[PDB]
């Protein structure tokens, strides 16, 4: 994916709840690689991130209306790379 576009999408749509890769609303369920391993359905993969961004889960809204599939793929790439980089 395009992590540059991904970062822009993240700043506009995700950073309010996930700034610094954390999780405001559900504190343990962060975007850190270890938390993705534990708490994300399907584990630490771009595919699993795309699924959750697209459909939402619990307090996390769905982005399938607001974003295109390309935008979702790009933000997923950014999240995975940032997780691997420890935010
Ligand atoms: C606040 C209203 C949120 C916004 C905006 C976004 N997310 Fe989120 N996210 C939020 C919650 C409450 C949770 C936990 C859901 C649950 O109950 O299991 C999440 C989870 C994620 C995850 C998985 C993290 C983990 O399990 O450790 C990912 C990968 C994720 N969220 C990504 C993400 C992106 C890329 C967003 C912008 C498009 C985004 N979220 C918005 C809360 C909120
Ligand atoms: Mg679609």
């Amino acid at each position: 994916g395009d992590v540059g576009a991904g970062e822009q999408i993240f700043n506009a749509n995700c950073a309010a709840c996930h700034a610094g890769g954390q999780n405001v609303i559900m504190p343990e369920k962060t975007l850190e690689k270890e938390a993705l391993d534990q708490y994300l359905a399907g584990g630490r993969t771009e595919k699993s991130i795309i699924s959750q961004v697209t459909g939402g889960k619990n307090a996390m809204p769905a982005f399938g209306g607001r974003l295109s599939d390309e935008e979702i793929a790009n933000v997923a790439a950014y999240v995975l790379a940032s997780a691997e980089a420890g935010w």
